[PDB]
C-alpha cells in the first residue's frame, strides 16, 4: 500500500482478465497511454512504475538495495499480491521483460503467458554470444552519461527510437530526462552488468518475444536466442515496426499484435 502509492500503480479497465503492463528503461507507464484504449473494454489493467522512473519520488531509489534485478522482482511480486492478482498475462519492455522472467521462475502459477517487448537478456557480447555492445564502447557511453546528462538523452533518444517518428523522440526524451541522471546511470550500469542467459531455460510459462526491426539495443539473433532457450513455448512476432519503443512510436499497430498474442 505505501509500495502501490509509491510506484504509482493504477487498475484500470472494465474486463475480467488481468493484464499488466511494464514499461522499461527511459520511461514511465505514461508510454502505455496509447496502448491503452484497446484492451479497456475486456481487460483490467495493472500498471506500475519502475522504481528508477522520472515519475517516482527519488528518495525510493535505494542505491544500497537496487543493485541486481531481484529487489526489482521483489517489488512486482510485492504489487501483485497487494493487489490479491494470483494470475496475470504480464508484458514487459526492455527490462520489465527480465524482471517478468526472473518474477515467473519465482512464481511460476502467477503468470499465464508472457509478452516481452525489446527484450534482451546479455547486452554485452562474449566469444560464442553476440549482444550488441562491447564493454569498452559502453564505458565511453556511461562516461558521456556523467559529463553532460542532457546531451546524453538528445543523442540516444533518436537511436532508441529508431524509426523517423519524432514525437515518440521528443517524449522519450521528455521521460529520460525526467529522470535523476545518477539513477539512470547506475540502473544501466545494472543491466549492462546483468546476465539472465543461465535461468532462460527455468521459464515453464509460454513466452511472446516481440522483435521490431533495427532495434538499437536487441540484436534479431538475440530474439532467435530468446526462441532457443527459454524453457516454456516460445512465439517470435517479427513486428513490422522499427525500432526499440513500438509502444511509443506505433501503438494502433503494436496494440493490435498485443492483442492478436493474448488470444493464442
Ligand atoms: C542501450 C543503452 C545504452 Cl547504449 C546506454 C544506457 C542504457 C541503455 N539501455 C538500457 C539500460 C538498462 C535497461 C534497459 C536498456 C534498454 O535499452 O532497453
Amino acid at each position: 500500500q505505501t509500495l502501490l502509492d509509491a510506484l504509482n500503480v493504477r487498475v484500470v479497465g472494465s474486463g475480467e482478465r488481468v493484464l499488466v503492463l511494464a514499461h522499461g528503461f527511459g520511461t514511465d507507464q505514461s508510454a502505455w497511454n496509447r496502448i491503452l484504449p484497446f484492451f479497456l473494454r475486456d481487460y483490467r489493467v495493472v500498471l506500475y512504475d519502475l522504481v528508477c522512473a522520472g515519475s517516482v519520488n527519488p528518495d525510493f531509489f535505494d542505491f544500497r538495495r537496487y543493485t541486481t534485478l531481484d529487489p526489482y522482482v521483489d517489488d512486482l511480486l510485492h504489487i501483485l499480491d497487494a493487489l490479491g492478482i494470483d494470475q496475470c498475462a504480464y508484458v514487459g519492455h526492455s527490462v520489465s521483460a527480465m524482471i517478468g522472467i526472473l518474477a515467473s521462475i519465482r512464481r511460476p502459477e502467477l503468470f499465464s503467458k508472457l509478452i516481452l517487448i525489446g527484450a534482451s537478456p546479455r547486452f554485452l557480447n562474449d566469444e560464442d554470444y553476440h549482444g550488441g555492445f562491447e564493454q569498452g564502447e559502453i564505458e565511453k557511453v556511461f562516461s558521456a552519461m556523467e559529463a553532460n546528462y542532457e546531451a546524453w538523452v538528445n543523442g540516444f533518444a533518436p537511436l532508441a527510437v529508431g524509426a523517423d517518428v519524432p514525437a515518440a523522440v521528443r517524449e522519450f526524451s521528455r521521460t529520460l530526462f525526467n529522470m535523476r541522471p545518477d539513477i539512470t546511470l547506475f540502473v544501466s550500469r545494472t543491466v549492462f552488468n546483468s546476465d539472465m542467459r543461465g535461468v532462460l531455460g527455468l521459464v515453464k510459462v509460454p513466452c511472446h518475444i516481440f522483435q521490431t526491426a533495427r532495434d538499437h539495443s536487441v540484436p534479431a539473433s538475440v530474439a532467435t536466442y530468446l526462441k532457443n532457450h527459454l524453457g516454456g513455448k516460445n512465439t517470435v512476432h517479427w513486428l513490422n515496426i522499427e525500432g526499440h519503443l513500438p509502444h511509443l512510436s506505433a501503438p494502433t499497430l503494436l496494440a493490435q499484435e498485443l492483442r492478436r498474442a493474448l488470444s493464442h
